[PDB]
């Protein structure tokens, strides 16, 4: 296998209580791991809850851990740090968040949308926090220039946290042209990226239509005119191209790489999706790893047994060079479930589905040596870096 799934799944807590379906369905993590503990942990992650038929609870929401395995709400924090919306026309999704080094403050950032056809469109919105627990707009940002300075005391480091208290990043007047923001800080030419899936004004069933496109900016908060990715995916062991649904990007310094896992299909939709991975040594030319899949659907009846969702990674290094650990935080769901009996995070049948629930949501967890990742997926039992 080229990763290892844990058993069972993650605990992450979802703000939501509705009656028609199973508690603490969650999506679409974003995971942030650092050498020394900021606010008290070393593990960050923003992530949305879900459940079938209504999107009205996806809102970011924020955990932190000292272990990538069990995750708090931090003392003070409120989920979701972003609100529900006030109807079923709009929604969130897609959350992403840096660590930014320079202000020691993490950038969260997600996409909105005005599903309504012929509405607004979408953004790309951010909220920011130096403590943890507090997540909006700097006091030092000058919503005039859209300069967030440096600031230079203690009492500096707050924000508004308001429910009108974020940044729009960017704004497209189309609804799906934005998917899955995903952001690095290249250190080398000292510029944040961010990649994005354009789904145009259609969506989930755009299909092979789909494709990855790029921004630069200076601060996380202003962004240029996107360009598109080459290579992005490329064969599956069908030979059949793949085509992007959502991803997350880290640049891997032991690598002296950019490494993506995308989640993606070959077919019209992204039902059944599997994870690829690609890499780049610029952010903008990309070759997919072999032919193989990274991670696949469990088998019948598992909670991940409909597809693998959206996933976050961080490439833990090693003593050696080129000898690290790939360590993914997976979401998934299980197809089928309505008043069905499903697993608890622990791998025991302690959950009723409820009448609403399709499908179920959850967060899990696999793990591999990334040379071992790399003979799997390439066939070749003597890959080394
Ligand atoms: C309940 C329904 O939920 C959303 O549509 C889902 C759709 O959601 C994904 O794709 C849309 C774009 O088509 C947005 O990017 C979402 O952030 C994605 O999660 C898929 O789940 C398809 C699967 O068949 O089902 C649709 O109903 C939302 O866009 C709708 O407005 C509505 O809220
Ligand atoms: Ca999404
Ligand atoms: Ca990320
Ligand atoms: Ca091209
Ligand atoms: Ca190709």
């Amino acid at each position: 296998s080229a990763l290892n799934k844990a058993p069972g799944y993650q605990d992450f807590p979802a703000y939501y209580s509705d009656s028609a379906h199973a508690d603490d369905q969650v999506t679409h993590p974003d995971v942030v791991v650092l050498e020394e503990p900021w606010n008290g942990y070393r593990y960050w992650a923003v992530y949305t809850p879900n459940v079938m038929r209504i999107s009205i609870y996806e809102n970011p929401s924020i955990v932190a851990s000292s272990d990538g395995v069990h995750w708090v709400e931090p003392e003070g924090l409120s989920n979701p740090i972003e609100p529900q919306p006030p109807s079923t026309r709009y929604h969130n999704c897609d959350a992403d968040m840096v660590y930014n080094a320079e202000y020691d403050a993490m950038m969260a950032y997600w996409n909105w949308a005005d599903d309504q056809g012929g509405g607004v469109g979408a953004e790309v919105r951010l909220r920011i926090s130096y403590d943890g627990v507090h997540w909006g707009v700097p006091v030092t940002y000058d919503e005039m220039t859209r300069v967030w300075s440096k600031p230079t005391s203690d009492a500096e480091r707050q924000v508004a946290d308001g429910e009108d208290d974020f940044i729009t990043a960017i704004a497209s007047p189309d609804r799906y042209d934005m998917l899955s923001p995903t952001i690095v800080y290249d250190d080398f030419r000292d510029v944040f990226i961010l990649w994005a899936n354009n789904t145009g004004d259609v969506g989930y069933q755009n299909g092979q239509a789909n494709f990855v496109e790029m921004r630069y900016s200076d601060d996380g908060i202003t962004w240029g005119e996107p360009v598109r990715v080459n290579g992005f995916l490329g064969l599956d062991e069908n030979g059949q191209q793949l085509a992007p649904w959502h991803q997350d990007v880290q640049y891997v310094p032991d690598l002296k790489e950019f490494v993506c896992i995308s989640q993606c299909f070959a077919g019209r939709n992204p039902d059944g999706s599997v994870l690829h991975l690609t890499t780049s040594k610029d952010g903008v030319n990309w070759e997919q790893v072999g032919t193989k899949p990274l991670l696949s659907p469990g088998p019948d009846g598992s909670w991940d047994d409909f597809q693998i969702y959206r996933s976050s990674f961080y490439y833990e290094p090693g003593s050696s060079a080129g000898d690290g650990t790939m360590r993914v935080w997976y979401s998934a769901l299980q197809k089928d479930t309505n008043n069905k009996m499903v697993a608890d995070s622990s791998g025991n049948l302690t959950i009723q589905a409820k009448s609403e629930d399709d499908r179920i949501w959850r967060i899990g967890y696999a793990e591999n040596s990334f040379v071992e990742m790399m003979r799997v997926l390439l066939d070749d039992p003597g890959y080394t870096t």
